[PDB]
Formats: structure tokens, C-alpha cells, sequence
């Protein structure tokens, strides 16, 4: 038999937290747990790396707030991961536009119906012209704020939940932390605890289809070396994001919820140097938000710098990387010089660098349904779906922990019934 | 994105050698050349690994014969790669069957003038018992020899061109060498020459489809992070195996050749230990061929041991691996113990271990003796296909060198004219 009592497809933080809750319940004594992930390492969009062997960098999720993410903070403490303060919470190098509109976003506050749920750009186009509104939105360095299906209501929550811009709203007392060893240390601790409790991991296998087979389910998987594999299970959680769900044969989203779902790409690029040349400019631990394509530039201590972009600007950088390392590094240097107000020859070339493009970096519900529960259920088959996108914290690890707790509750009802 | 004058998809030894022949030619001065491969490193089924940092192992190709592979030996010398004697050229702990293997193969050979081209299993059981034929073929370690479409003709060619069993057909004239640093070193030599001459590499991109587009071709590729990419070229070599050709939209194999093609899976597992325990059995640099699922067991000096299987036996192990690393490792201990005639508890567990499964390890002409030309051309579009499977040396790097030389001539004649 290649079978299991419970199967979790997905070994990001959502899936591994489902596993951890299930194995804690005495109702799962003796039941067997199999965890699939198409990747070769657990973590999903949590991916920590040593750059040049020197320092530790976050290619995916990198920061959290005690105010916004208390379940995440508790997870870090439960698994004894040490946090460090996250420095990039203020813009010391502000602009007239960035100054102007902290004051300007209080005014438009009456958006219940007067502005409602328009686009954020359509909204702000009201207070001042369309031109002025573009420059205001651009100065916050998250290009997703320009998209039409990003409502003005959404946008205000987006802006107050991000550390670089949170001072423009009344979320300016939120505190922020990063992992010292990287969030992968947390992924590793959960994984080890779930393995020691007897769950078995099959990493490197991609789920392709699932069919209901009697009381349980039949899964078709493809290993990344081509090996085709079938698995029977009695209970199934799909701890994968909406974009992955749509690729299956399970009638997503219609058989699952009222809502439609969307996603933004993200891009991060990291560079290290022979000397921490930015210390002369008093830039260590500062973040610059610029209109040029780097958009958000970060100087981490004396160790490295990086930049972070989304939507069309993430696709720009990913395209320019496809045309080869050389023009990519040269474009970066130009835009670094422009952001500092110096000539490109004062920017050294880097020793090492690494980048990462996430085609579906953030996945979110456009709130079409009236209510939206934390985990999902197939109306017919009883498959449970689990993802940060189904919660009040879409786009955050905290949403993963919250979806997983509901997801494991729903599955514990399936055993008790 | 952009374009090229010449495009090579596939950066195994075929594609790299194609590129090398093309850039040697004055007829390409000024032409741009772009090379795609879906893997992140060049080499294809040539994959070397410094297992532990103190030993070089070959997960793909591992040995060549100067007598059978003169072009490959010449390539090694051209790129200044050092060879070393390949130890596993004979068997010592021969069982009862493995002596009769010689005198029966030398005796059953006149009968292959007639009833020669039939299946090898049913030809060997047409002059000895069938219970005797299954024992004689199995003692050769290669389960390819039990299959319908491998003739008694094409099986005598296999037995004589393989180092472990070439004694069985009076082909000990043939010496065998391995690469001192691995065949990766040859791959890196070609790659460096092709880069130094201006070819542009795009690794990590998978070709999904090609369509003719005026004089040239429009290629659709998918990066392994999702990034979709369109590339326009004027001349196009597909240096990929027949299994890869079928996955495209190019009417393979009809619009190319009158031969049909098959493939076999292969599996290798490598095990290292704290103590070279197998020396007490005088096993270093020896190879045992056994009935049990390990089939061929190799002891490399006092560095490591490994085993090598094909066909159904390769699929046996890949399934075992899918059910979990612990049951796989315990299976190996069992089959090692019975092979050496000792109890399980005298085999240690391994420190480190690695394994590779090749779903299409070998691909070959099955309309064999079609006088199959060394490269193919699409009857309509003029796309050239390059692969070891199109040559007399299907299954050897030598075949890739031969196919590459032809494919580049085809493309130079069509670049000219
Ligand atoms: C660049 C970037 C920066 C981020 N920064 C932050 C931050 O600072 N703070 C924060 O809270 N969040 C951040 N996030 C988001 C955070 O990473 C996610 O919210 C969280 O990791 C999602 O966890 P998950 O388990 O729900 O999904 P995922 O992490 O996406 O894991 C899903 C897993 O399912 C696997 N999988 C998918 N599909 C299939 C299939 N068909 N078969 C098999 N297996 C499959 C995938 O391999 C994946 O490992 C960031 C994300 C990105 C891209
Ligand atoms: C286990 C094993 C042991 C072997 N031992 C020996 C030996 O000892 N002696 C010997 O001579 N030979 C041996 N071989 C054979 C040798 O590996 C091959 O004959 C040779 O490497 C084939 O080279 P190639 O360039 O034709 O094809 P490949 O090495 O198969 O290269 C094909 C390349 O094209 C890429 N590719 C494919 N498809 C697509 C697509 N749609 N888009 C983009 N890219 C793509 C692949 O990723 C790959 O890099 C062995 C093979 C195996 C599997
Ligand atoms: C551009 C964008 C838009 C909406 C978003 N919701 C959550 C995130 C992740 C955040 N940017 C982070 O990295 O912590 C995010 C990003
Ligand atoms: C089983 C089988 C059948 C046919 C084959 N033609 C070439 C090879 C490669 C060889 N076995 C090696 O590993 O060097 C091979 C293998
Ligand atoms: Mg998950
Ligand atoms: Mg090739």
C-alpha cells in the first residue's frame, strides 16, 4: 500500500502548521500523515539563504510585527527562534511628496461612500488632480497601489500594514522584527517536530490531479525526475495558494467559495561588496523609496544592500535579468547613482549577488463574497483548502497560521463525524 | 524578449559540441548564438558530483573506451582532461553460471546467422532450457536483455561494448577509462570555449513550442520560476533526446525520420561509510553481479560503493525511494548482506548517500539498421535535431559527438547556399 490516513499537499508554513495541529490532537493517535511538496525543501515562499557564505538573507518573507502577527511571534518563541529589530521603518531621506501626503491621507478619510471602494488611484484623483495623485501614490514604492482591482479601501490597509510607509497612517507605533538565522530556521523547527511525531515527507513531488475514491481520495503525483506516483488517502488538505488550486481539477474557485482571486509578482535583488561603501553616506540601516525602477532600496548594516519591487516593476527586473547578468547589474548601478545623487563611477561593482522572482508573490481575495472563512471546503468532496489568501492577512505568514488552524479544525470534524 | 541568428536548445555534450563546431567556422563570423537549456547547469546526462568533497562520483555517464569511442577520447585530449584506468573490467567472485556464460555464448553464436534477429530471451531459450536462459541472461547484470524489442542481434552488441561483461564475447581488447575530475570537467571546457567566442547562455529555460515565422522561428520558453519568454531565431538546432522531441509540437518522429525510438530507465545509488568495511572481503576496485535487486555492485577503492540497474530494476528502486529513504536504505543493507553471504547486522549504515533516477537513461533507434543518418532535419521547416540516439552509438557520449558534427554541417550548408 502507498496510502495514508491524512495527506497534506503543501509544506509551506500553512501546510506544516496543519500537520503540527493534527499531530497534537489525540484524535489523530495512530493515524498516519503524509506530506507532499513539489519543491525539494519545505518553506515555500519562506526561503532563507546565505549570500556569499557571509550573511543571511530573505529571498521570500523577511519581517513580522508583534502588533499585526501575534500568532507568528508566538510560533517564533515556541520554537526558540531569536528575532532582531527590523530597521527599515522610517524614511529619513523624505521628499516633498512623501511629506505632503501623510497630511493628505487623513483628509480623504471619509471614504465610506463618498469614495467608497473605487480604485485607490480614482479615489486620490479626486483630492487633487490625476497628475498629483500619481506622484503621491508612486512615492510609497508599492506599484500594486496603481492597479484598478486594488480598491481605495484595500490600499489604506496595505499602506498601514507595511513598515516603510506605515507612518503615513495611524499605524505608526507598530514594531517590526526579522529572524537572525532566517525564517527557514522556523520552518526547520516545525518540520523536525512534525517528523519526530511520525509524519512522513515526500518532497519533490507535484500533485497533478485528485479524484474521489470511495470514502477517501486518489492522488496523481509527478516527481521532479518524472516518476509518476499514485497515493490513496482518507483525508486531504491542499495547503497551496489559489494559483496552485486553479491548476488542479477540483473546480476552483466556484466549488469552494464565492470569491475571485488574484496575484502580484514580486522581485528582490541582493548585492554584496568588497567594502561597505554606503556607510560614508550614513545609509546603513536606511531605506530609500525612489521613482526609478529600483523603487525601494535597503542598506542592511555594513553587510549588503537589496531592492524590492512588485507588479509591473517586478516583471521589468525579471525581463532585464533574462537579457543577461551584465545589463542587469549595470542598470542597478545607474539607478543606485541616481538615487544617491552621485555619478555612477562612485558605485563599486559587486562581488556577489543573488535575485529571486516570484510569479505569484502575493495572492489575495478580491472580496466578492460576503463572508470569507479562514480555510475552505469543497461542497461535494470534503477536501479542505488552506492558504494565507483566505484570511484577513492575505499576503502574510500570519494568514498562513490562521488558515491552518481553521483547516485542522475542519479536518478534525471530519474524523469526529 | 530578443533574438539570435543561431539558436541551440540543449546544452548537453551534443548541443555544446554543435555550438563549438559552429563558432569554429568562418561562415559564422558576426552571427549571434543563443543556447537554452531547462536545467541550471550544462551537461544533461553528464552529471558529476563531489560526494562529500573528498570523492568524484558520476551520476550519469562514467566511462569510455578509446577503442570504441575515438572522438570522445580526442575531445578529452583537446580539452586537456586527464583520464584514469576504469577498474571494473572483469568479475572475480563469479558464480557457477558466470563461467558457463562464456562457453554457451561462444557456442550459441553460429545459430544467430539464422533465427538471429529474434528476441534475445527467446533465442537463448531456443538452444537451452528457458529456466536456463533466464539464469544465463540475468547473470549479466543488465535487465535490458530480457525485453521483447532487444534482439539476439542487438544484445550481442550490448554485451561486448560494456566493461563488466565484455569478456563474455572476446572483447577484452577494449580498454576503459574514467575522467579524473569527472566528465563535468569536459563539459566545462567546451562551455568555456563557446562562451569565450561570444555565445549567449540562457540556462533554466524550457522550450515549450516552436513555430515557423517568416524565414525564421519563434520559440516559446518557460523559465523555471514561471517567467515566460519568446525568442526569435533564424537557424535552430534542437540538441535534445527523442523523448524530449515528442514533448514539442514538431511532428516527431514522422516529419523527421523513418525510424521509431525507444528508451530505458536507469538508476544509480552511491553510499559512503565511516570505515571502508568492504576491504576485509578484498572487494576494492571489484564489481559483483548478483541475482538480487542490486544487480551490479561496485566498490571504488576505499572511497565509496554504488550500484547500477536498468529497466524494471531501475523502476523497482525508484518506487522504493518514493516510499521513503529509510526503507530504501534498509533494502540495500539486506541485498548487500545476501550478496556477500553474511548477516544483515555486519553491514554498517552509510554516513552519506545519493541516488539518481534517469527516466530516459538510454534512447535508441528501434527501426535499427535503417541506415539512420547522424542528424535529422524536419522535412518542412528545416529545424535540425541532434542526439546520440540518431547514430550507430546510441547510448554513448561518442554518439553525441558524432551527431553534433553532422548537425553543424547541415546548419552550415543551410547558413551558406
Ligand atoms: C518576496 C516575498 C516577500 C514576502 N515578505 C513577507 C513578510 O515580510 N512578512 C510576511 O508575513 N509574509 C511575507 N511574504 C508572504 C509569505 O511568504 C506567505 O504569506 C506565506 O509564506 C504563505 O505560506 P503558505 O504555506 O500559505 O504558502 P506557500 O509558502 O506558497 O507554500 C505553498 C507550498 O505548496 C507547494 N505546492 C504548490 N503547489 C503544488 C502542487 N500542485 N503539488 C504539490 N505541491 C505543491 C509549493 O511548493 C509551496 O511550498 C512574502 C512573500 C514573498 C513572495
Ligand atoms: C545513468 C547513465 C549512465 C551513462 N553512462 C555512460 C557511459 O559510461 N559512457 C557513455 O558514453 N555514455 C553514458 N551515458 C550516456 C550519456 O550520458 C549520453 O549519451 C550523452 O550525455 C547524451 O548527450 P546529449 O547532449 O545528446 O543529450 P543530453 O545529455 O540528454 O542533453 C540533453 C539536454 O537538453 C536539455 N533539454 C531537453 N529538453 C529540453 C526542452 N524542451 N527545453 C530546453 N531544454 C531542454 C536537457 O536538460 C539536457 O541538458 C550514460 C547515461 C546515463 C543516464
Ligand atoms: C506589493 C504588495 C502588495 C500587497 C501585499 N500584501 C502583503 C505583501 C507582502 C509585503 N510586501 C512584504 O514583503 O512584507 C504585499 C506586497
Ligand atoms: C542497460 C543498458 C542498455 C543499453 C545501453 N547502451 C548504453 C548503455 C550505458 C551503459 N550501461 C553504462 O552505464 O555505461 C546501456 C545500458
Ligand atoms: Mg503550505
Ligand atoms: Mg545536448
Amino acid at each position: 500500500k502507498h496510502s495514508s490516513d491524512i495527506c497534506i499537499v503543501g509544506a509551506g508554513i500553512s501546510g506544516l502548521t496543519c500537520a503540527s495541529h493534527l499531530l497534537d490532537s489525540p484524535a489523530c493517535r495512530g493515524l498516519s500523515l503524509r506530506i507532499f511538496d513539489m519543491q525539494q525543501e519545505a518553506g515555500g515562499r519562506i526561503r532563507s539563504k546565505m549570500l556569499d557564505g557571509k550573511a543571511s538573507i530573505e529571498l521570500g518573507a523577511g519581517r513580522y510585527s508583534p502588533q499585526l502577527h501575534p500568532h507568528f511571534q508566538s510560533a517564533m518563541q515556541h520554537y526558540s527562534q531569536k528575532s532582531e529589530v527590523y530597521p527599515f521603518t522610517q524614511l529619513k531621506f523624505k521628499s516633498h511628496v512623501q511629506q505632503k501626503l501623510k497630511r493628505a491621507m487623513n483628509e480623504l478619510s471619509p471614504r465610506l461612500k463618498e469614495h467608497g471602494k473605487e480604485s485607490f488611484l480614482q479615489f486620490v484623483s479626486r483630492y487633487q488632480g490625476h497628475d498629483s495623485a500619481v506622484g503621491m501614490i508612486r512615492s510609497m514604492g508599492y506599484d500594486a497601489l496603481f492597479l484598478p482591482d486594488i480598491s481605495a479601501e484595500m490600499a489604506y490597509d496595505i499602506v498601514g500594514k507595511h513598515p516603510e510607509i506605515q507612518s503615513v497612517t495611524d499605524n505608526d507605533a507598530n514594531q517590526w522584527f526579522a529572524a537572525e538565522t532566517g525564517f527557514a530556521g522556523l520552518i526547520q523547527g516545525i518540520k523536525a517536530k512534525v517528523k519526530a511525531a511520525g509524519a512522513r515527507f515526500s518532497l519533490g513531488y507535484r500533485l497533478l490531479s485528485v479524484r474521489t475514491d470511495g470514502d477517501g481520495y486518489l492522488l496523481q503525483l509527478a516527481g521532479d525526475d518524472g516518476w509518476k506516483l499514485e497515493h490513496r488517502t482518507r483525508h486531504l488538505i491542499l495547503a497551496i495558494p489559489p494559483s496552485a488550486m486553479a491548476g488542479l481539477n477540483v473546480d476552483f474557485p466556484e466549488a469552494w467559495s464565492g470569491a475571485r482571486y488574484g496575484s502580484l509578482p514580486l522581485f528582490k535583488g541582493f548585492l554584496t561588496y568588497g567594502e561597505p561603501w554606503w556607510l560614508d553616506y550614513k545609509l546603513d540601516d536606511q531605506v530609500l523609496i525612489v521613482d526609478n525602477p529600483l523603487r525601494k532600496i535597503y542598506f542592511k548594516g555594513d553587510k549588503y544592500l537589496f531592492f524590492y519591487t512588485d507588479s509591473e516593476m517586478a516583471n521589468y527586473w525579471r525581463g532585464c535579468v533574462a537579457e543577461g547578468e551584465d545589463g542587469y547589474l549595470e542598470q542597478i548601478r545607474t539607478h543606485l547613482a541616481s538615487a544617491l545623487g552621485i555619478v555612477r563611477e562612485r558605485i563599486p561593482q559587486p562581488l556577489a549577488h543573488v535575485h529571486k522572482y516570484w510569479a505569484h508573490g502575493v495572492e489575495f481575495c478580491r472580496d466578492s463574497d460576503i463572508d470569507h472563512p479562514s480555510a475552505l471546503s469543497h461542497r461535494d468532496s470534503g477536501i479542505i483548502a488552506c492558504s494565507d489568501a483566505y484570511t484577513e492577512h492575505c499576503g502574510w505568514m500570519e494568514g498562513g497560521l490562521l488558515s491552518a488552524r481553521e483547516a485542522s479544525r475542519l479536518l478534525l470534524q471530519r474524523i469526529a463525524a
